[PDB]
């Protein structure tokens, strides 16, 4: 699984622990060992949500499986919770795009998972 | 709808008002209310297009529906026009990837759009 | 084809000529003309892979066709090799997501392909 957050919250407002917390929580949510999980956080972005520049986040979660209607509803609660608590972003100013990746379309360690 | 522009044009060259203009133009183009439109502009990127470091942009437009052959031609005219007029990027140095998202795969405010 | 690499390696560690090299190698690998290849490299990122902040990369390759089981293995070998030799990123700390784009969903030059 990989989770990317792009946000207009400044770099100094991202707690130093936030990548590790996301890693641990996403491992639990996806059922994957934390060694597999990648996280990327991009602050200081030039962005608007509904025409406003108040704090907001555009995110993505890619996984080989563990994506679907019910699972995605659950992830959105988990991840809105974390962005609200740690980055002080209103949950109605967060979008998360979910991608169920085919193992043939994910490269790692000189080869793909297929 | 979500529109993201990555570009090597410098930050100082992005006009004040660009994100609002994109929000308004996309609301008209997609027919979706401006309150739900997200826009993200990332300048100063290390990029090459055709091996050249002249101004270029790599973009994406995600929407739940309103994506298709004829509609994407129209969006590309619109958005290339804006990037040429506002950021001085030649239309032939712009790619825009279009993504028709399943509502179950777009998280927002503790749930999905499904 | 468009290749994007996000990495926590610092900008000073990206060697001169890296974007040219990627352009040239991806043209060979995909069979597309270099004039149409786009490359984007984003260093200094806040990232973790397996909970470690050691050098790592998250990448994507988008192409209209030329994406599939064998081809993607070949790209991963090529690209992980280049990230290891050029940026000193271990291959087991790289993910590359592959996207086979429909031509109707790629805009360019005031239209689509």
């Amino acid at each position: 699984p990989m989770f990317i957050v792009n946000t207009n919250v400044p770099r100094a407002s991202v707690p130093d622990g936030f990548l590790s917390e996301l890693t641990q929580q996403l491992a639990q949510a996806t059922g994957k060992p934390p060694q597999y999980i990648a996280v990327h956080v991009v602050p200081d972005q030039l962005m608007a949500f509904g025409g406003s520049s108040e704090p907001c986040a555009l995110c993505s979660l890619h996984s080989i499986g563990k994506i679907g209607g019910a699972q995605n509803r659950s992830y959105s609660k988990l991840l809105c919770g974390l962005l609200a608590e740690r980055l002080r972003i209103s949950p109605d100013r967060v979008y998360i795009n979910y991608y169920d990746m085919n193992a043939a379309n994910v490269g790692w360690n000189n080869s793909t998972f297929a």
